[PDB]
């Protein structure tokens, strides 16, 4: 799992950019798309660190439900770094995935 | 290329523990293969530090052209470590590559 945090970063940019979520939300996806691993408990450290260099921010909106909760969503900053980590994964899983073929 | 970093130390595994090959074969085979930014000046280090660590261990044999070379190979504990790369990348590598095609 030391290698699932190093990509963890952009994967929260990416779901963020498409969806404001708040955190259980954010969790709950990111276990049903395959980081079983992960939790509120032990991303929160990331998320706070996320917000502190301004790539993702909070604001208290109401639910469609009425309760009102803290969704994130991406700022400029974060959108320009979730492009350099689409570039830099495509590249990467390109080289990576024609090399372990090879025989 | 902050990234390529990541998963270098793995591929050099993969591809010593399919051939033998010297320093200069090794970065050539990484260049052509992908990795466009590594000399042997850069990878030299991680070289050094994968033989400390007992993954790889070069010894002087002859060349199929007769000039004694120092050919590096993959140890158990190598070999190992590189069954765990291959499992952790294909994890990796699904999760992400499915995640970053939702729209």
């Amino acid at each position: 799992s030391q290698m699932l945090k190093g990509v963890l970063e952009g994967c929260i940019l990416y779901i963020i950019s498409q969806e404001e979520v708040y955190g259980y939300e954010l969790s709950t996806k990111l276990n049903k798309h395959g980081f079983t691993f992960v939790s509120e408990g032990s991303i929160y450290p990331l998320l706070l660190r996320m917000q502190k260099e301004k790539l993702i921010e909070g604001t208290l909106k109401a639910s469609s439900l009425g309760p009102k909760r803290k969704y994130y969503h991406i700022t400029d900053k974060g959108l320009e770094q979730l492009e350099e980590f689409k570039q830099s994964w495509g590249m990467v899983s390109t080289t990576v995935n024609n090399l372990l073929q090879g025989e």
